[PDB]
């Protein structure tokens, strides 16, 4: 289950849009999208977006110096085993707006500097159709 | 055909706002528009006028301020077709508006009016509107 990696050569800014389309496999337990601050294993995560099919929830968090912050959770779980999905992660000045299925889902206020984000990683139990940066 | 469609934005929009517009260009369409307007009055100032012209095969970008239009900019050819559906994103940044069409970057329009002046999104002209969403 190797995680997908896409570099952000000039990082991201208010107005950057990450569009991720995929399918949750029928036996899926969980998957994630990470906005990381570099290529090092264990690099800080400005945003950890973690749909959990097994525990019926979506967890948001950040990671800094190897320790996880306090979890935030969205309402319910807008993902279904066997079903395709489209997520938008939109950077603004205040944080990240996660859009799922054409509806605003959660707003994660910035914990780390947005200028530190350099890499998108997608891992876990997910079939990745496309990652696009607008 | 959902038109003219108005989405009021009383709190305005900021950098990181995404306007997703989907619809059908009907068989004999001449042109349609997406306007980011500064108020509800007729002839209001426009931070952005996005104007696909099927009849002349151009896409024009412009602004209107103090009742006067600015200098038009033009995108690269026309990524719309009579009889075909489309998906547009208009993305606001600190610097301007990025127009995405069919999942490909199409044009960047540098801000001419302060983004903070925008109060309303209007869609009109020869388009059968599917959905207008603002994130």
């Amino acid at each position: 289950n190797v995680p997908h990696k896409s570099s952000l050569p000039e990082g991201i800014r208010p107005g950057t849009v990450l569009a991720i389309a995929g399918l949750v496999p029928p036996n899926a337990s969980r998957f994630h999208v990470n906005l990381l601050c570099g290529e090092e294993q264990g690099s800080d995560a400005a945003l950890h977006f973690n749909p959990r099919l097994d525990t019926s929830e979506v967890v948001f968090n950040s990671k800094e110096q190897g320790s996880w912050g306090r979890e935030e959770r969205g309402p319910g779980v807008p993902f279904q085993r066997g079903q395709p999905f489209e997520v938008l992660i939109i950077a603004s000045d205040d944080g990240f707006k996660a859009v799922v299925g054409d509806a605003q889902y959660h707003h994660f206020r910035h914990r780390l500097p947005l200028a530190r984000v350099r890499l998108v990683e997608v891992g876990g139990d997910v079939q990745l159709d496309s990652v696009r940066i607008f």
